[PDB]
Order: structure tokens, then sequence, then C-alpha cells
């Protein structure tokens, strides 16, 4: 007897279904010590959570979205890696902790579909105005929590100035020190809010501008005025504020060079190069052994200390710039190596800022023209 | 520290230019699951389409070009509208973006020299046969891409043949299931090409006459044959293949004296002595009639749509027959006698737009060649 | 369902024709920078265009003009040359840019029986008055210009030839206030460059009119020669561009004679020298002359029987060694020795020198002015009947 | 640098005065489709005509002959009216066509001074044989084109053959097609040669004596032999013929009557009645007309006549009795006929038909011959030398 807490199109959201999330918000709540409004407020946010998944997930299914066990394991897996395990390692926690796997697996996938149709239809929907990018392209930290009071695409006097009051005085108790967090939970509207309307840290350039002008000035504990955007009124509150050029001329010792027989060649090849009787390149283009170097003059091209064998390291660090080292024995053999020098985004910036916008503004119009009944 | 990409002329091509055109055909092909060919094809494309725009850009300076503030408003205005917002709707949404107002304003300010010195150039330069216009005067909407397989104005058979090859070697691929669009983006050489080659829907009789002999007996998904022009080699791919009234009316309109049955009582009369013969429906008009505009013009109101008209008129009209008299009616301007009288139901700048496009090629085909350029490595 | 604009003898001018016409004009106004008038004179202007290609179109029905394919050809071969096209190159064009090639042909045919036509009759009535050609042959800076011209009947009435005269000065005073007058031109002008911005082009003060030459003279560019009277009515001109006269042609000749003596099995060529060089200082040692020599040992005859005298001739049809020395001469001087590809001879440089019209452009006056006339009687006299 | 093409007594013919003929001749032979024979005989008779249009002018100069400037205008307006044109309409004419006014009047006048002197001259020289005239006064239109080849007054066997020879020889060509016109341009000596010799219509009654004869057989398109005369020999070429046109049949008639115009006396009534008693007082024998006329006709040069109008027209006369007059029989009376000068009785005696030189014809042919040996004479003894280049 599993009761209908709304119905949503060709669907509904079950009274269990709004129990899970609950308890998922009133643990991790807990596990964090976060403070949570009156259970009213928290249920209707919950509801507002399921009944939009609930929509976006039959769009799934119309528009035959499926997601396969390979993918699935993908998934399972990038969650246990992002929690510190193997696949077994998690499945057996998971075990452990009661949990049927099947049962498990259809959740994420739940989870996977919603979020793919999420990308594809805000994708097909985004808009990019004429040169905007190329615009764009030729032009300290925060941690911050988000609020959205929503607003229609086209509202009304009306509706802007009870979104307006309403944001307003949401700044006002988040002045007056209460929880922001809470309020996030009570009445953000973002995907973010049940998770306290944690944004966490970013550059403040990956931030829309709208923001990115209050938020220059912003000091730590600041909670920054209702900014007007076309998904509503936002308010944030800032919760915290060498590599080497070289080239070697290498010799590599076997059946007829020994060790010795090698490294005298190199002492001659140092000896004519200092006189001037031959060049550096000259030398390593007639001697040299490794290919990839050996015909360009013995150039290794710029690379890291690292990448080279720790005999050939410690002898770049005891060369000075443009001086040639003795012969140096390592791994790969013997060789003369001369130091030559010593040197020590925004795009996707754009299209992920788009995407938060744009999604918003989608799940807004899918939530209003979409068929929901709220049973008691 | 700004490499160059290319020198043309007296200026040159940027690293950062060549950045910005990769980055939006990158997300504008994203954005509409577009494949795209290898990044190496890709900057070439994008470089002569940079090289291009540079061109014709110092061209646009030397003639003197200039753009008033005024004109750069209205053309960024165009685009909100054309994108569904107001100047600030968009405003805001660049702002929200990270953009700086004004560099955009002079990136659209750019877009509008050129667009201007390549159609004022076309112009001078297009021609027009003796009795042509006159001649054309005597005498299925289509979705398609094109890539076209460019050829100078005279080529030698070495190079008709080299691109003919090119073009058969493309319309293979095409027919064997290839991403159109892909090629479009690799070897089209029109304006179009960046943009998967997509010309969109219209008149198979706007399409020049050299296309609509192919395109008559074209089913959906087709792959037109490479067709010569003076432009070169043209491929076509068919993507898809998709009241008033005459009236009149005698009108008396209530006030002071006559009331309202003050005034039907008489649109009763004038009624009765119509079908009797006693007078006729314009002469009644003229003698009784309320609204200037019909009343001296026997009551006619001549052609008009149901619309224009008081929802109790035109529901009026609705159950009359073609020459029958109303009874009174009564509407928002008073009380009238309705008679339903009558109920009734380009190639030029087609022509224009034909030899525009094709001289355009033809041209940035000739100034690409003459021109000083150089691509740095 | 395409309507009747007007009524024109034993024919009609078809609304569909007034609308190419008007689109042909719209076009090359467009592709020029050209201002129009509205559409109300315009439409007129058209009108009257195709009114009088009409009547002199059944002109041509009448006394029957047929043009043969093979002459259409060449004409439409000559647009495209015109056009630096060949007769496939712009057969290919036309197809391109959607057009019926017969359609065109025909077109181009209309066009040619109403030149011709036009042609025929106008020469016909060209008329020499008496001692005209006489007294001319007894008489004594290229030019761009525009034209406008107020039409007046042959013997027209004070009335018309003031309304006529009213109208022009009008036209030159907004000419002078700077109005476009290629506009004016479209707008009023009745000669057949009119609906053409009343383009002349380029063109020599002489091969124009005598009633004109005489303002033409003083005409700075940019100018507006006040209205001048003809028997067609009221002229007016707008000097376009002034340039300079291209110069002449100075080819120049030299005037020689020379003493040939082409070397042979028997002679050598220091044989063939060494005598000139004898042959040469008894000429100028009185011993005997050179025009005496040259009857004597000169091997060239149609020269040695002129005493030498090669005439007059320009120095490149020489050979070049003779060429050459001729260059290194004075006047009478004489050469050494000097072997060319014919042999061997004493060239002396006698001297130098460097170096239909009136009546053609007399005629072409004529031509002129009768084809103006001719227009002029045959509109007025036919029966036209323009539909409101 | 005008060279001069040829000395003429105390004067020259200038090269440009040769071209200017050169081109008119040929501008005109063009506009008319006219073959003309190659430069090299053109030429000659450019220079001939030059030449002769010389010495007749100076002459003009000797005898002082000078044409006012009102007569020149008379006649250059004549050439417009000649040309449908005003004075003025021509002159602007003349101004578009490039020509300067006067020099054109002055060509106008050169033209007059050699008119005149050679009509003065010829008739000067034109003589009545004895019994000529009398003798003359006891004794088809055709359009035809005239060769000359000219014989002195008193020429030599040798010349006379040569002449005969060389005619004879045009003859031919002419009969084997040859185009006439080109002919006289090539040899006649005639005033009309560089006109191809056209002479136009014609009376075959207005030409010399020696033609009439040969003229009335001669069917169109024939040469008409070599005519020997004191100028030399002709040749004519019948062009076209047409039909004479009709004379004019005017009808006269002979008519009588009594006049009695009303008065303060007599009202119409009453000289009215009056004649219907002297009419039949005419017709009962009671009395003649012509008595009652002389008696009662109040038309003197009439009444003294007997009523006798004469012969005239009746257009002549007052419509009324013009009217009656036509409803009248030869010899019939009339009733009392009503007219704008009273009333009179009208008997229409007779109807005849009228239609409508000689000499004028004879001194024509006579300027004829004179003005040809005049010209004749005038060129053999004058001071003529023709320049090479």
């Amino acid at each position: 007897v599993d009761k209908v807490a709304a119905v949503v199109n060709n669907g509904v959201v079950l009274e269990s279904d709004v129990d899970g999330l609950m308890q998922s918000v009133k643990l991790n709540a807990a596990q964090a010590r976060q403070q949570l409004p009156d259970d009213a407020t928290l249920r209707h946010q919950i509801m507002e959570r399921l009944i939009m998944d609930q929509i976006i997930l039959q769009m799934g299914q119309k528009m035959g979205v499926k997601i396969s066990d390979e993918q699935l394991d993908q998934a399972i897996a990038n969650i246990a890696k992002q929690n510190n395990m193997t696949l077994d390692q998690m499945r057996s926690r998971l075990a452990y902790d009661g949990l049927n796997y099947n049962t498990y697996r259809n959740q994420i996938r739940k989870e996977m579909i919603i979020s793919e149709v999420r990308n594809n239809e805000v994708r097909r929907r985004i808009t990019i105005l004429p040169q905007e990018v190329e615009s764009l392209a030729q032009q300290t930290e925060l941690n911050l929590s988000h609020i959205l009071i929503p607003l229609p695409e086209n509202p009304t006097s009306d509706q802007v100035n009870e979104a307006e009051s309403q944001a307003r005085a949401i700044v006002d108790q988040a002045r007056n020190g209460a929880d922001f967090g809470k309020l996030a939970i009570a009445h953000s509207a973002d995907q973010q809010a049940l998770n306290g309307g944690q944004m966490g840290w970013g550059r403040i350039q990956e931030l829309p501008g709208i923001f990115a002008q209050a938020l220059s000035t912003a000091k730590k504990g600041d909670i920054v005025g209702p900014i007007r955007s076309g998904v509503g009124f936002h308010i944030l509150k800032v919760n915290d504020l060498t590599e080497v050029h070289a080239r070697h001329i290498l010799l590599k010792p076997s059946p007829i060079m020994t060790d010795e027989q090698a490294r005298v060649k190199l002492e001659q090849i140092a000896a004519d190069i200092k006189s001037g009787k031959t060049t550096f390149a000259a030398a390593a283009k007639e001697f040299s052994q490794d290919p990839g170097s050996a015909n360009q003059g013995g150039d290794l091209g710029w690379a890291t200390p690292d990448i080279f064998d720790p005999a050939f390291r410690d002898a770049l660090t005891r060369l000075n710039k443009g001086q040639m080292s003795a012969p140096v024995h390592s791994s790969f053999g013997w060789h003369l190596i001369e130091l030559l020098d010593t040197r020590n985004r925004a795009y996707r910036m754009l299209m992920n800022r788009k995407f938060s916008e744009e999604a918003a503004s989608w799940m807004q119009e899918q939530r209003a023209s979409a068929y929901v009944k709220i049973l008691s």
C-alpha cells in the first residue's frame, strides 16, 4: 500500500520515493551539521525535486533513452573511484550496508537517463548569438552558496515583484545571521538547493558576468544583493575566500666498442668541438646514436629533467649554460651533454555559464507545462 | 605574445583570430550534433575564411568605409530580434556571458564593413546582358546543402580535371553515405562551407537554372552530380523536400433623438422599401446611412476582410447569402442594414540574387588570388 | 491574364512588357548607383519607349523585314564579344541565369528589325540642300556629356514652343542648382538615350551638330549648356567629364639612295667592298656623280634606274645594318660601305620627314536630325490608346 | 595649302572646289542609288564643269553683275520653299548641319550671277531667220535622260567622225543594258550630265523637232539613235512614258432674260404677275421675247440686246437664276424667277463645252541651241590650263 504523493503526466510520485529523498537529506544534513527547515517546507522541496525527476524521466522514455549495463558499470565505477574504492570494494560496502545491488544499479540508471535527457534537451536549446564566441575570444578563487528565487521567461510585474520581495526578504535574514544553507534548502530553486545551495570553490571568472561585478568587492561572509537574471533573482553568500633545452651526442657500447672504447671517442669528440675543429651539431649527426636527435645536430628539444636517466639528469645539474659536460655513463650508454637553456578553458568557460542558465529556464518551462496533481 | 598565422597584404591574420573561429565552429558544431573534420583540415578552412575576411576588410579601409554607431545599434538590435529579445535583453545576456560590450560591437562592425564592401564591389561587377531582363520577364520547396569545388574564370584543362576529379570523388563518398555536412566543412569553398554548407529551404525556381534541371527529378536524400558553372563544380544534397468580401451597409447611429428602437424601426422601413422597389439600397444609403466613407457611395464599403468588422457585423455577413439583405443588426457602432455582395480569395529579385552569389564567388576567387598572402608556420 | 497597357496601330503594348522594361531600368539603375524618378514618371517613359518600339516594329512587319538565323547568331556573338565571352560562354551564362535561349534570340530579333527599319526609314528621308556640300568643302579635346531633349513638332505653334522653352529652362535651372542630371534625363528626355541617363559618352566636339559646337568650346567641366533650339525641340547638355585630345601618329620616313654591290662567286666581300670605297671617293672628288655610279654599278633595279633613289620609306622597312648606318648619318651625308643581308652598298641619307571625315561628320549630323523628327512624326501620327 | 587644279583666263579652279563638287555628286549619287564612273572620268567632268563656271563667272565680274542681298534672300527663301521649309526653318537646318550661313549665301550668290550671265548672253545671241515665224504660224508626257557628245559650230570631217563614232559606241552600250545615267555622267556635255542626264517629264511637243520625229514611235526603255544637231550628237533614253492629263471641259450657256426688279412702286406680286402676262404674250405670239426684253428688261447691256446675256459660265449667275437654268430644256422658257436682283423670265438658248504656246515653244527651242553653242564657244576660246597634281 504505497500511496501516491503526486501524479506527473504519464506517471506518479510515490510516497515511498518521497521518504527516500527525505531520509537522504536528513542523514546528509546530520552527517554535516546542517540545520534543516521544518519537515513541511522540506517535503515541498523534495516533492519539487521528485516531480521534476519524474517529468524529465518520462521524457527520456518517450525519446527512447537506454543505458547499457556497460556504461552503467563505468558510472558506478567512477562513483567508486570518486569515493576511494574499487568496484568490488564498493559493491561489498553496499552488500555490507544491506543494499540489493540491482536495486542500486537501477537507481544509478534513473540518475543517468535524467542526466542525459537534461543535457541533450538543454543542448537542443542553448543559443549562440552572432559573433559571440569570436567576441569573447578576442577579449582569487571563491567559495559560495547560492539561492534562486525562480521567475518565468516573460514574467509579469506582479510576478517580478513577488519574486523581488521574496528575494529581498531572504537577503535580509541572510545578513541578520540566519543560516544561509537552511534558507537555500527552504527557498532556493536551483539544483543545489537541497544541498545547502553549495557551489563550492571557483574562479570569479567562470561565473556569469551578472555576478562578476558584485563579487569583485565581495568580502568574506558577505551576502550579494538580489541579482536579476532571465531565470529569476540570485542571492550568493561569500562563504570562504622548469624545463631545459640540451643536446647530446650519444655512443652506445656493444660488441666492438666497450665502455672505454666509447668514452675515449667522446673525449675526442669533445676535444675537437672546443678546438673548433668540428661543431657539436656536426659531431652529433656524425656520431650520436639516439635517432630523434642524432641527425638533428643532437638537439633534444625542450623537456623536463625527470624524463631523463638519473645519470643524465644529475649531469645537467652541474652544467653551466652553454657548457659541455665530460663523458657521462647512463642506462643508455655514454654521452656528451651540452646544456643550452632553462625555462620555467575560456570557451568551455562560456559554454557552462550558458548551460546552467538554459537548464534552469528549461525545467522552469517543463514544470509549468506539465500535468501534475498532488494528493493528500 | 599573439603569433601571426598569416600575412595578408597590408595586415595579418592573428593566431588568436584563428582560435576564435575555430572555437565558434566547434561549439556550433557540437550544439548541433555535427561531425567535424580533423583539426588540420578545419584550420585550413578557417584560415581561408580569415585571410579573405582580411582582404575584403583592408579593402573597406582604403575605400573609406565607416559604420556609424547609429547603424551598428540597429544591426545588433536586429540580431536581438532575430533571436527573440530586446536590445537590453541581449545586452544583458552578453554581460552575463562575460563579454565586453564594445569588443562585441567592434566585431559586429567588422562583419558589417565586410558585408558592405563585398556587396558594393559585387555590384560594381555584376553584368546585365542586353535584353536579359525583358527576356526573363516575358517567360515544391526544397532543403539542400551545397559544396563548391572552386575553379578560376579561365581555368586550364589541368585545373578543370583536378576540380572535376575532386568533385567526382566527393560525390562518391556522398552517395556511400558519408556525412555531407562534414565534407562541406572540409572542401566546400562557398560562404556556407563552415556551416555544413547548408542553404536551407527554398523554391526550386529561385535556384540557378544550371541546377533546376537536375533538381526536378531529385528524390529526398539524393546527391546531385557535379554541376559545372563559371565558379567551379557544384554538388548539392537533397536534405529534405516538402478571403475578403464586398458588402454595403446603410448605418444608423442612436443618440438623443433616435433610440435603439427609434433606429431599428427606420431600418425596417428602409429594408421594406428597398425590397418593394420603392427606393434602391444605394439611394437609401446616401439618404440615410451614417458612416461617411460609404454613405454617399450608395453605401458601398469596398472590398475588405471580415476581421476589420465589429463582431456583430461579421457574424451577420456569415448568415447572409450573396445578394441577400440582412435584418437590422446592432453593433458597437449602432444599427445597420447589411447586404452581402461578393466574396473573393519576386522573379526579378529572383534573377538578381542568382547573379549575385555567382559574381561574389568569382570576385573573392580573384581577390584571394591577386593578393599578397603569407602563411607562417 | 496579361492586360493591355496601350493600343498601338495594329498591335498592343502588354503590361508584361512594361514590367520587363521597368525591371531592366531598375536593375541597370542600381547596378550603376543611379537615382530614378518616381515609378509614375518612369512608367510614362517606359510606355513611350514601348509605344515607339511597337510602331516601328509593326512597320517592319508590313514592309516585310526578316532576320535570318544566320545574321541573328552573328549579332548575339557580337554581344558576347562586346561582353568578353564566346558564343558558348554566354549561351551558358544565359542558361545559368534561367533564360530560354530561343526566347532570348527572339528578343534580339525584335531589337534587330527595329534597328533596321529605323535606319532604313531614316536614311531614305535624308535630304541634301542645294550647294550644301560644296559650301561646306569651302569652309575653314574629347568630351563626355549627357543629353536631354524636350521635343517639338516640325512646325510647332507659339504655345508649343513656349511650353517646350519653359519646361526646358526649368530643367536647366534644377540642373545648375545641382539636381541629378541623369534623373532629369530619365524623367524628361525624349531622345533614345533618355532611359539611360541621357548618356552619350565621350566624343570629339567636332562630331557634334554645329548648334552645340559653339557653346561647347567655352564649356568647363560640370557645366550645363543652356537650352539650344533645334528643329526637333530644345536640347540641354551636361558636360560630364572633359579630357585631352589623344596625340596623332608620328610615323617618321626617310629619303635615301644607295648603290648596291651584292657579292657573288666572282667578287668576294673584300672585292665588293673595296670596289665601293673607290666608287665612293670618285663621287666625293667630282670624278663622277653618285647617281652616275648608281645607274652604273647598283645591282638593285627599281633603284639603279632611278639613280639609286629608294623613294620615301619608313626606316624599319630596311635591313637592320642598313637602317643602322642610316641612323648615324647627317642629311646629305654619305656612308662607308655597309654590309647587309643583300650585299654591300653606299647609303646617302637625303632627307627626313614626319607624317572624308568632314563629309562623314556632315552626313552623321543629318542622320541625327532626321532620325529624331522621323520618330517625332511616326509617334505623332500613330493610332495610340493608353489604357487607364 | 590649297593647290590650283586649273587656270582659267583671269582666275583659277582650286583643288578644294574640285573636292566640293566631287563630294556633292558622290553624296547625291548614293542618296539616289546611282552608279558613278571611276574617279578619273568623274574628276574630268567635275573639272569641265568648274572651268565653265569659272569662265562664265569672271565674265559676270567684268560686265559688272551684282546680286543685292535683297534678291539673294528671295532665292534662298525659294530653295527653302522648294524644299518644304521656311527661311528660318532652313537657316537652322544649315546651322545644325554645320555650315556658315554667309559662306552658304556666297555660294548661292556665285550660282546666281552665273545663271544671270548665261541667260543674258544667250538671249543676246538668239536669232530669228527670215520668214521663220510666219512659216511656223502656217504649219503623251515623256520622261527621258539625255547625253550630248559636243561638236563645234563648223567642225571638220575628223571632228564629226570622232563625235559620231563615240556617240554610236554609247548608244550601243546603252542598248546592251549599260547604266545610261552612268554613261551620261561619264560622257554627256550638257548641263544635266553630272545629274545622270535627267531631263524629267515633258511634253513631246516642248522638244526640238529633230527629236519629236523619233520620239513618236518611242517605246519605254528605248534608246533613240544619235541625232545630229549644230551642237553635236544627241542620245536620249526613254525612261518612263505616261498618259497625257485630260484637258478642261468647262461648260458655258447662252441665255436671255427680261428683268423686272421690284421697287417702291411695284411690289413682288406686281413684278411677278406683270411677267406672267409678259410671258404668255410671248408664247401666244402676241409679241416676241426679244421685243418684251428691249421693252421691259431693267438690265441695260441686256435689254438693248434683246435680253441676250451672251455666252457665260453658269456659276457667274445668281443661284436662283442658275437653278432655273438647270431645270430648262434648250429653247425652253422659265416661269418668273426671283433672284437677288429682282424678277425675270429665263430662256435657255444653248449649251456648249470649251477646253483650254506654239511660239514660246519655238523661242524655247532657240534658247536651247544658243545656250549650247555659246558655252561650246566660250570654253573653246578660253585660256585654260589644267595642272597635274
